[PDB]
C-alpha cells in the first residue's frame, strides 16, 4: 500500500501543476510565492522514474515517453527567464503526466468499479480541468483592465461553462478576430466534451438492469409462443408463476448453465457444498467409498416443482430417486386420501427405485416450489459398473425382492 | 392494498414537503397558515417507521438511516424558531424520504412496465421537483424587490428550465459574483440531468423492437450465405416466405428453444396441452397405459413444410409418423392423378411405418404451412423396449403383415 | 394495391386536417374559400370506416375510437358558429387520425425498411407537424399588429424551431406572464423532442454494423487467446488470413449454423442445390435410389484448407471422402515430386477409402482456398446400413480387393 | 501501392475543388488567378474514368453516376460565361466526388481501425466541409459591405458554427425573411448533424469494453447463484481468485470455445504447436506413427487447478493421464509427509493409468495454477482401437503388470 499511497501523491502533484501553470502563465505575480512547492512538487516527479523503472520497456518507449517529458523541469525557466508568450506555452508538457495517471487508475481502481462509470468519472474531472485551463486562456487575450483578478477568473470561467455545456446565455461574446477564432475552437471542443458524456452516461445506463430484462424477454417469449398454441389460462398462469418465483429467488439464472462456467475441480467443490446435507446418510450407499459418492454428486439433476405438481405417481414403473434441497413434500396414497409423511430439507425419496423397478407404493405431490435435484436409474446403473463390490452390495439388496 | 395505499399517502406526504419547505424558506410569510398540516405530515412521517419496522436490518442501518434524518421534525424549529438563512437549509433533511419513496417505487412498481420506463419517469419527477427547488434558490438571491411573489416565481422557474434544457435564451443572466457561481453549478447540473435524459431515451429506444430486429438479421444472414452459394431464385424465394410465414405466426421463435426454458413438468403439461387433440384415438396406442402416452409424447419433434412440398413420396422405405396440428394435407396416389383423402387438423398419416417398413403406399403433399409433429421408428422403439406388454401387442399386430 | 392508394390519400387529408386547423384557428379569415375542400375531407374520413370495418373489435374499441373521435364533423361547427377561443380548441379532435396513419404505416411500409429508421421517419414528421402547430399557438397569444399573415408566421416558425432544436438564440423572447408559461411548456416539450431524436438516430448507428463487429471481436478473441498460448507469427498469420478469406466470401458467417435455422424439407433442398453439381457422378453410388443420395447428402460437413495445407497424406490410413465445390487441388506423388493431376470444381478424391481402409496412394495439396465437403466412413457405414442393396454392392465392389 | 497514392491525390483534388467552389461563388475576384490549378484539377477528375475502368458494371451505372457527374467540367463554364446567381449553383455537381472518396475509404482504410471510428471521422470531416460551405452561403446573402474578406468570413463561420453545435449565443442573427428561412433549414441541418455525431460517439463507447465486462457479468451471475445456495465464504473466494486468474491471463476467453472457431486443419496445426513441447518424449506413444500423435493431440481437455488443489488422490482407481503446460505440481506420499517430486512444465504424470486401473501410489497437489491438458481412458481406448500395432505393443506392456 506504500505504492497506493505514492500514486495519490503522484496524483496531487499533477493536479498541482494542471493548476497552477495556466494560472501563473496568465498571473506573473505568481511564481514568486510558490517556488519551493513546485520545486518540491519537480523532485517529486523526478523521484518517481526510478519508484516505477524499479517496478520489475526501456527508456524512450512509447508509452513511458510522457513520463519523462512531464518529468523535466521546463518550467521553472520559462518563468524565472520571463520568457515571452509565442514560446512559453512549451511549460505546458507537465500536463502530460495527467496521461500517466489516467493509465495508472485504469488499472489500479478498475478492479471494484464499472468500468463505464471509471471512465465517466475520469472524463469529467478532465473536463473540469480543461475548462480550468479555457478560462485561462481565454482571459489571456483580453484587454487589459484593472478589474482584480478574482473577478476577471469568475467571468473567464462563467464564459467557459456556459458555452462548454453548450447553453451559451451570450452575455460574454467575443468581441476581436483573435477571441473569436478562440471561441470556434472551444465551442468545437465543447461540443465533442459534451457528446462524450451524453455517450458516456447512455452506455453506462444501456446495462443498468441486465438480469431483470433478459428475464423480462424471456418470459414475453414464453407467453407469446404459449398464446400462439393455445393454452389454457390455468396452465399458463402457472408457467407466470413458475418464473416469478425464478426472478425472485435466484434472478432467473439457469442452474445448470451457471455451474458449468467454474472448472471442474471447483464445480466438484460446490457440488460436494451442495449436497453435503444429504448424500451421507442414504441406506444403501452407506459404507461405500468416497469415490462412488463424488461419482453420484456430478450427475444430479436439479428440477423444480411447483405447489401441487406430481413428482411421483403410484402404479407407474419409475426409475428415479429425489433429493430434496429447499422445499418440502407430502407422501399421499393410491386413493389419496392419507398422508403417510411430510418429507422436507435434506430427505429423499424414490430410493428403492435404484435397486429394483417395482412400481412406486405411494403418491408424491409438492407443497411448495421443491427445487429438488434427480439420479437416475440408467446414469446410477452406468456409473456403478466401475465399481463392482458396491454393485455386488446393491445385487445383494436387491436379492431380497 | 392497505399498505398500497399507505405507500401513496407517504408519497403525497414527501411531495407536499418537497414543494413548500423551499417556497417557505424564501417566503417566511407562509408556515404560518400551513403549520397544521404540516405537523400531520411529520406525525405522518413518524408513523411510518413502526409501518415499516414491523414489515417482517434494525435502527441505524445503511438502508433506512435517510428514513429516520427525514423523521424528526427538524422543520417546525428553524421557521418557528426564524433561524438565520446561513443555518436553515438543515431544514431540508425531509426531502430525504425521496430516496426511501424511490426505493420503494422501484421494486412496488417494478413489475408490469419495463424497468427502462420506471427509471424515466423518476428521472423525470425528480428533475421537475429539482427545477423548483433551483428556481427557489435562484428566487432567494435576489435584489429585494416589490413585485408580487407570484410573477418573480414564474421568472425564477422560467431562468430554470432554460437553463437546465440547454437553451439559453439569455434574458435572464446573473448579475452579481455569488448569482454567478451559482449560474455555474447549476449550468454543470443541468447539462448531467439532460444528458440522464439522453441516456435513459436512447436506453429505452435501443431495444424496442427486439423480436423483429433478431428475424431481420437471420434472415439477412441465410439470405447473404445462399446468395454466396448461389441458390436459385425459386428456392431463395421460398425460404423468404417460410420466413415470412414464421414471423407472421409465431414472431420468429423457434418452437425447440422457446420449449426448454421451462422445468420438465411444466414442459410436460404444455406437452400434453399440446398433443391433447391427437394422441388419444391412434388405432394401435389404444388401451396403452397414461405412461406410455406421457413418453411418446415428449419425444415429438415439430417440422414446417410450406405449400406443395412432399411429405411423403411413394415407394421409399420410410419409419415416420406425423401428427398434422395447425395445416392441411392432401394423400395423393403414386402417379398423382387421384386424391385420395384431404387430412387436416387432429389426423395422422404414416402410422403403418412404427409396424413394420414397408414401403409408403402413396405420396403425401402440403396444401398450406402445415406445422406438423413427426415420430422416427428409432425414438418409438427406444422407448417401446420399457414396455413389454406393449411391444407385444404391437409385435402381434406385425405378425398380421 | 386499390386499398394501397386509399391509404395515401387518407394520409393526404390527414396532413391536410393537421396543417389547416390551426392555421385556421389563428386566422378566422380562412374557413370561407376553403370549406369545400374540407367538407370533401370529412366525407373521406368517414368513408374510412365502412373501408376498414369491411376489412374481415366492433365499434367503441380500444385501438378504433380514436378513428371514430376523428370522423365527425366537429370542425365546420366551431368555425361556422365562430365559437370563443377557450372552446373551440375541441376542434382539434380531427388530428387524432394521426394516430391510426402511424400504426398503418407501421405495418403496411413495415417490411423492407428498417424499422428502427421507419421510427425516426415518423419522428421527425410528428416534429415538423407539431412545430407547426406550436408556431400557430405562439402566434395566437401575442399583441395585435398590423403585420400580414406571412411575416408573423414566419416569425413564429423561427422561435419555435430554434426552441426545439435547443439552441435558443434570444432575440425572440416571451414578455408576458402567459407568454413566459407557454415557452416554459414547450422548451420542456422541445428538450423530450430533441432527446428522442437523439436516441433514435443513436439506436440507429449502434447496429448499423453487425456481421463486421462479430467478425472482428471472434479475430481479436482469437488472436488474444494465440498470443497468451505462444504460437508462432507463421501460424498467426495463415489464421488472419484465413479469416480474412471468410469475411471476404462470406461476410464471415460459419457455414454449419447458417444452414441450421431452416426447417428439414428446406435445408434439404438446400443441400440439393448445392451438391447437385456432384453426387450424380460419383462411381459407386451410380444406379443407387434417390433415397440413397438424399441420405448422403445431408450428412455431408464442409472444411476449408488453405493454400498448401495437406488435405491427404500418403501412406496414412484414412477414412473419409472429399468432394470440392469451390477450390482447387493437386493430386502429388509420395515423394512429392510428380504431380499427377489437378483436381477442381466438381470432382472428388479419396473414393476408395470408403469401399476398404487401404493406406492412402498419393498426397493432396490445396492450391487455393479449397471449401470443399467431406464424408466420413463410419458415417458411411452407418447409413449404408439401411440399404441392404447399396450395401450388398459395395461389399462386392469390395471383394475385388 | 500506386494506386493507394492515386487515391490520396484524388481526395486532395475532391477537398480542392469543395473549399473552391463556394468561397468562388461568393467572391467572383478569384477563378482568375486560380484557372490553371482547377483546369488540372478537372483533367485529374476525367482521368480517374479510365483509372476505375481499367480496374477489372457499365456507364451510367447507379454506383458510378456521381463519378461521371463530377466529372465534366460543368464548372469552368460557368464562371467563365459569368452566369447570374439563380442557374449557377448547378457548378456544385463537383461535391459529387465527395460519396465516391467516402465510398472509397469505407472499404480502402477499413481494415486495420474500427468501423464505428472511421464512421466518425468521415462524418466529422463532411461536418467541417458543410460548415464552410454553409458560411459561404450565408455570407452571401448579406446587404453588401466595404468589409474585407477575410473579416466577413470570419462572422460567417462564426455564426455557423455557434448555430451547428447548437450553443447560438445570438449576437449575429437574421434580419430579413431570406436569412430567416436560412436559418431555420440549417438550424435543422445542424440538429441532424449534432444528433448523429453524438450517436456515433455513443455507438463508439457502448462497445468500448467487452471482454472485461463479458467477465464481470459472468462474475456477478456466478456469485449471485452461490450466495443463493449458500455457499462458505472460502470457497466463494477460491472462485473469485479462479476467476482473477482467467481475466489476467486470458482475459476471460474459454479454451475449449475459442479454439473451435477455427477449421479443422488449423485446429490440428495449432494443437500441434501447443503440444509439441510434451508429446514426443511419452515412454509408451514412442516409435508409434504420427498419425496416433496427431490422433491423441485433438483429444485433449484442458483444466485448470488452483493452488492446493488435489489433482490425484493415493488409492482411488483413476484413470486419466496429465499433461503440465503452464503451472508446476508436487508428488507427495499417501501420509503426505514426503515431497517425491516437483512436476513442472511440460512433464506429466498418471501415464500408468492408461495401461492398466490400477490404484493411484501417489497423491497430486497444484503448487500454483496449472493448466494441464488431461487425456481418458475411454477416450485413448477409443482411439487405440484403429491402431492393431500399437495396441498390442500397450497390451504387451500390460501383460508385465
Ligand atoms: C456543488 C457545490 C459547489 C460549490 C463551489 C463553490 C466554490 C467556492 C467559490 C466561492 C463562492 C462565493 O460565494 O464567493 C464568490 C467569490 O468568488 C470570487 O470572486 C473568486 C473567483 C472565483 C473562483 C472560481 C469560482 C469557480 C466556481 C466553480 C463552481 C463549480 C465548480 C464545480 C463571490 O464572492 P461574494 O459574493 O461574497 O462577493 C461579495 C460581492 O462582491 C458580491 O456578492
Ligand atoms: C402540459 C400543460 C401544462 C400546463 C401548466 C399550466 C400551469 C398553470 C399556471 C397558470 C398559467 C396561467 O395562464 O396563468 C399565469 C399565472 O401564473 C402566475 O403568475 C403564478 C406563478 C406561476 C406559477 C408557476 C408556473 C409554472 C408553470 C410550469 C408549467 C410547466 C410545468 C410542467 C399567468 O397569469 P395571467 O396571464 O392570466 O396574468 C394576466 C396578465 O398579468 C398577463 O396575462
Ligand atoms: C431543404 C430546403 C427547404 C426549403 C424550404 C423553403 C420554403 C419556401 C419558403 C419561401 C422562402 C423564400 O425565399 O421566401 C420567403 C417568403 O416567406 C414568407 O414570407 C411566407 C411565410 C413563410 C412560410 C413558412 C416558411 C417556413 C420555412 C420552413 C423551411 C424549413 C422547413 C423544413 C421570403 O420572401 P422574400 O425574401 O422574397 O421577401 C422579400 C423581402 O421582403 C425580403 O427578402
Ligand atoms: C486546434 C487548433 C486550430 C487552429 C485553427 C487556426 C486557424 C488559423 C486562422 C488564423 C487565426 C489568427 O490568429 O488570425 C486571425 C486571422 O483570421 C482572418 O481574419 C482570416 C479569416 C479567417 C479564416 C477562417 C478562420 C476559421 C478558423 C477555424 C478554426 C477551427 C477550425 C477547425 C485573426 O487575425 P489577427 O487577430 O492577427 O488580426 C489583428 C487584429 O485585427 C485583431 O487581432
Ligand atoms: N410410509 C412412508 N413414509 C415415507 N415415505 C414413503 C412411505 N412409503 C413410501 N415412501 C416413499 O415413497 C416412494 C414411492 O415409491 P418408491 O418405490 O419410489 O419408494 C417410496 C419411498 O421412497
Ligand atoms: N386411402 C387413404 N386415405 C387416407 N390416408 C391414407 C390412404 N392410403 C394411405 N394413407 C396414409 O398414407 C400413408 C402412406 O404410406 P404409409 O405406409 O406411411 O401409411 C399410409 C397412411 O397413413
Ligand atoms: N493418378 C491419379 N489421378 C487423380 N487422382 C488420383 C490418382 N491417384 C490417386 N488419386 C486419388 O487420390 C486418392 C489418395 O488415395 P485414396 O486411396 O484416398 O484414393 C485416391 C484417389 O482418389
Ligand atoms: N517417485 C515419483 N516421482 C515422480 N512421479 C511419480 C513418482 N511416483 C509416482 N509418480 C507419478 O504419480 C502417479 C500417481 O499414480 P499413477 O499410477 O497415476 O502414476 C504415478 C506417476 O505418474
Amino acid at each position: 500500500t506504500y505504492t497506493l499511497v505514492w500514486k495519490v501523491w503522484i496524483l496531487a502533484v499533477t493536479l498541482y501543476f494542471a493548476i497552477r501553470i495556466p494560472l501563473t502563465l496568465v498571473f506573473p505575480s505568481l511564481f514568486s510565492p510558490l517556488l519551493p512547492l513546485d520545486i518540491l512538487a519537480s523532485l517529486a516527479l523526478i523521484a518517481d522514474i526510478p519508484l516505477d523503472l524499479a517496478f520489475e520497456p526501456t527508456l524512450l518507449a512509447p508509452s513511458r515517453l510522457p513520463d519523462l517529458l512531464a518529468a523535466l523541469p521546463l518550467d521553472l525557466l520559462v518563468f524565472a527567464l520571463h520568457l515571452p508568450s509565442p514560446l512559453s506555452l512549451l511549460s505546458l508538457v507537465r500536463l502530460l503526466k495527467l496521461i500517466s495517471v489516467q493509465r495508472s487508475a485504469t488499472r489500479i481502481l478498475s478492479y471494484r468499479i464499472n468500468p463505464a462509470l471509471l471512465r465517466l468519472l475520469s472524463l469529467v474531472g478532465f473536463i473540469l480541468l480543461a475548462a480550468h485551463g479555457i478560462a485561462c486562456g481565454w482571459m489571456s487575450l483580453q484587454p487589459p483592465s484593472e478589474n482584480p483578478a478574482g473577478t476577471r477568473y469568475l467571468s473567464a470561467f462563467y464564459w467557459t461553462i456556459t458555452t462548454l455545456t453548450t447553453i451559451g446565455y451570450g452575455d460574454i461574446t467575443p468581441s476581436t478576430p483573435t477571441q473569436t477564432v478562440y471561441t470556434i475552437v472551444i465551442e468545437l471542443l465543447g461540443a465533442a466534451m459534451y457528446g462524450l458524456v451524453i455517450g458516456n452516461i447512455a452506455s453506462l445506463v444501456s446495462k443498468l438492469d441486465a438480469a431483470k430484462l433478459l428475464h423480462r424477454e424471456r418470459v414475453e417469449r414464453v407467453t407469446a409462443f404459449l398464446s400462439y398454441k393455445r393454452i389454457s389460462p390455468e396452465l399458463q398462469r402457472r408457467i407466470i408463476e413458475y418464473f416469478d418465483y425464478l426472478w425472485e429467488t435466484r434472478r432467473g439464472y439457469e442452474e445448470r448453465e451457471v455451474l458449468k462456467e467454474l472448472p471442474h475441480p471447483l464445480r466438484l467443490a460446490v457440488a460436494m457444498e451442495i449436497h453435503g446435507d444429504v448424500i451421507e446418510k442414504v441406506p444403501l450407499f452407506k459404507g461405500a467409498g468416497e469415490e462412488f459418492i463424488r461419482d453420484i454428486i456430478l450427475h444430479l439433476e436439479p428440477v423444480i416443482y411447483g405447489p401441487g405438481e406430481y413428482i411421483i405417481r403410484a402404479g407407474e414403473m419409475g426409475s428415479d430417486v429425489y433429493f430434496i434441497n429447499r422445499g418440502s413434500v407430502e407422501v399421499l396414497s393410491a386413493d389419496e386420501k392419507t398422508r403417510y409423511a411430510i418429507l422436507s430439507e435434506g430427505q429423499f425419496f424414490g430410493e428403492m427405485a435404484l435397486i429394483l423397478r417395482a412400481p412406486r407404493t405411494a403418491t408424491v405431490r409438492a407443497r411448495a416450489f421443491c427445487d429438488l435435484y434427480r439420479l437416475d436409474k440408467e446414469t446410477f446403473d452406468r456409473i456403478l459398473s466401475r465399481y463392482p463390490e458396491i454393485a455386488a452390495q446393491i445385487q445383494e439388496l436387491a436379492v431380497r425382492r
